[PDB]
DNA sequence: CTAAATGCAGTGCATTTA
DNA sequence: GTAAATGCACTGCATTTA
């Protein structure tokens, strides 16, 4: 009901590498790591949702905490 | 997989404009109310509460986005 | 967050049908 | 003979279900 450390280091190796696979791209990787493909095209698009969610996540996280900072320095300016 | 009925989903957001975070109780009616396992009930919850966090905090971003960039 | 999967456009090319 | 259709894949993403 997971993947296998082995295996999902290399996902993560060739996404970096090659984060949009073909399908002959994708065939390849699973005969590599024994796993199904259709696995393999999931992940491929929930790492991509992930990376989206993410990268909003930190920056919504962090704005909201340098935009709360700076409004103290005004303050204290005035 | 298997999908929501558009009964079930039609009245979940009904009930999710009222009680967006619904106890036991409430959720043990509506399992029941709804023709489902309450875990599914408990479990869309969850993610129907986690996509808005996000959606909200999207358009909290997108305006938080436009507005610093235009007075430059 | 994961793992699995669906729904809807859209895109390209090869083959029918009109 | 040609142009428009249709059948078949694939892509890509956002959303849903457990």
């Amino acid at each position: 009901h997971r993947h296998t450390q082995r295996q999902i280091q290399e996902l993560e190796s060739f996404f970096k590498e090659c984060p949009h696979p073909d399908d002959k791209q994708r065939k390849e990787l699973s005969r590599d790591l024994n796993l199904e493909p259709l696995q393999v095209k999931f992940w491929f698009q929930n790492k991509r949702t992930q990376m989206k969610a993410q990268s909003e996540r930190h920056e919504n996280q962090i704005l909201k905490s340098d935009n709360d900072k700076l409004r103290a320095e005004n303050n204290r300016y005035k």
